[PDB]
């Protein structure tokens, strides 16, 4: 059915959640591309994914400069490292085909998964003590 099912322990706040849950919807989309070998929908959901996480990480910046979540600044510089990382990614789809989107999805599952599941729950109890959620 999907790469990537949402599992309780990627919980945060709910409206984070509606984030978090959309970027993993645009991974099994992706996959589910790869899969049909349709490469012209690959690039078309990895475009929208790679839009997606840049305004989620905008999301999540304003809500840490708004209530001056101490871990901020390191925060910033894993979302920007990963938006390069996500641009390095495009232009290796533009140039190849499924094999390479799946191969690139090993990547893409494993630093999402992991930021959301240690980088983003460590801001939840801070941001919900401030009336955020």
């Amino acid at each position: 059915d999907v790469l990537v099912k949402w599992s309780e322990d990627l919980a945060n706040l709910p409206s984070i959640d509606t984030q978090h849950k959309r970027l993993v919807d645009y991974i099994n989309d992706l996959y589910r591309a790869a899969r049909r070998r349709d490469m012209d929908k690959a690039r078309e959901v990895f475009d929208a994914l790679k839009n997606y996480a840049v305004e989620h990480f905008g999301y999540e910046e304003r809500l840490f400069a708004d209530y001056a979540y101490p871990e901020a600044t390191r925060h910033k510089e894993i979302h920007r490292r990963f938006v390069e990382t996500v641009l390095k990614w495009e232009k290796q789809l533009a140039a190849g085909d499924p094999e390479v989107v799946m191969t690139t999805l090993r990547g893409l599952v494993d630093w999402l998964v992991n930021h959301i599941m240690k980088e983003d729950k460590k801001y939840e109890a801070y941001l919900r003590e401030r009336g955020v959620s």
